[PDB]
DNA sequence: GCTCCGATATTACAGTTGTAATTTT
DNA sequence: CAAAATTACAACTGTAATATCGGAG
C-alpha cells in the first residue's frame, strides 16, 4: 500500500550491489568498508530494510543468500534526482546546473565534455 | 559538535523566505498554502525548527515576528547538491547530467538554454 | 479589572534512519 | 568472533493538537 524510499545510507549499498550486480551481505561487506568505516552490524541491517523495502531481492546459492537489485540503476537515480531538483530548486534542473556553475564547480574540460553530452 | 540539516518539507519554508526577504509566519503560510496545501500548524512548526537549527532569525514589526534567512542560498543550494549527488552517482555531477540527457527529452530550446549556461 | 483572540510555545505520537547489540539457528 | 532475524533506541521528520501570553475591549 505503501511506497519506500532509499535512505542516505542506504545508497552506498545499492551502489554497491548494481556493481557487484549479485552479492552475499558479505561481499557487499567488504566492498563498504574500503571506502565509508561502517560496523557489518549496520551494513547488514541497511541490507535487510533495502530488502524489507523491496527494493532488493534474494536467492540462497549454497547456504548464503545472495543480493541483487530489483529496480533499473539509471531510472531510479532520475527519479530521484528530479525529486531532489524540485524540493531544493524552485528553478528547476537548469537553475542546479548554473547554481554549480557560479560556484567554480566546473573546470574548462568539464564544461567541455558536458557541451559534448548535450551537442548530441 | 552539531550541524544541522534542513529537512524536506523545510526546504519549502527556506524558499518562501529567500523570495520575500522578509515574512511573518502568516506572510509565510499564505504562500504555501497557494502551492502546498499543509496546516498552519505545520508550517509555524517548520519555521519553528528552522529557526531552533539556526537557519533563519526573527526580529519583531509592531509586536509581529519577521522571519529572515542566516545562511546564504546559493551557498547552502551547492553544498546540499554536492552532498546529494556524491551519495547517488558515483560520477558526480557529469554523470547526473547524463542521467538527464538520456532519460528526460526536452527541445533545443533547453539543451540550449544550458549551453547559454555551460557557455556562459 | 478580567475576557476573548490571534500569535507564539509546548506537547504528541508514530515512522525513518543511523548506528548497532543480543538471540537463534 | 558464523548469518540471519530480532530488538534497541534516540534524533530527526511529518503532521498536527492544545495550551498559554499579551493586547483590544
Ligand atoms: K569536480
Amino acid at each position: 500500500n505503501k511506497t519506500y524510499e532509499i535512505s542516505s545510507a542506504e545508497w552506498e549499498v545499492m551502489n554497491i550491489i548494481w556493481m557487484k550486480k549479485y552479492a552475499s551481505a558479505n561481499n557487499i561487506i567488504e566492498e563498504i568498508q574500503m571506502q565509508k568505516d561502517w560496523s557489518p552490524k549496520t551494513i547488514r541491517t541497511l541490507i535487510t530494510r533495502l530488502y524489507k523495502k523491496g527494493f532488493i531481492d534474494r536467492k540462497k546459492d549454497n547456504k548464503i543468500f545472495q543480493y541483487y537489485s530489483l529496480v533499473e540503476e539509471s531510472d531510479i537515480k532520475y527519479k530521484t534526482s528530479k525529486n531532489f531538483i524540485n524540493k531544493v530548486y524552485k528553478g528547476g534542473f537548469n537553475s542546479l546546473v548554473l547554481n554549480f556553475v557560479e560556484k567554480e564547480d566546473l573546470s574548462q574540460d568539464e564544461i567541455e565534455e558536458l557541451r559534448n553530452i548535450l551537442n548530441k
